[PDB]
């Protein structure tokens, strides 16, 4: 499910601490891929990340396909 | 398409800089989406990425009918 991050972002959880939002800076978008840290029970981005353009992620869903069939081939059950 | 890089593995270009690739490291399997440098001629892995387990790279899976929504819904055309 999309949550609202403390910025009033929207985001996914990828795992405990990795999460893919939705920012938006001078009115264009981007799409964050970026692991958490937790201090003082506060979870904040960490350095191990990206964020992606819109053309960038975009160009990421058009070579999922490929990147599933490789994992397929590694011995991973991917979904369509 | 799929091309192999400096290091043996298999990429796919996401825009000039970035690459989403795959690695293997003591026998499990990782998502690097991730911006390369240029020095010397050479592309070389910079900071700005991250490496995903394959259960991470499938919850991102899971998520992008959502996050394509959201995307829509801020003016991007986005395919299925």
């Amino acid at each position: 499910g999309s949550q609202v991050d403390a910025e009033g972002n929207p985001f996914w959880e990828i795992s405990d601490k990795r999460r893919v939002g939705i920012s938006q800076f001078k009115k264009m978008d981007f799409i964050n891929i970026r692991e958490y840290y937790e201090a003082g029970g506060e979870m904040k981005p960490g350095k191990k990340g990206i964020g992606l353009t819109v053309d960038q992620y975009t160009a990421f869903l058009k070579a999922i396909p490929a990147i599933n069939a490789e994992l397929r081939s590694r011995g991973h059950d991917i979904t369509d």
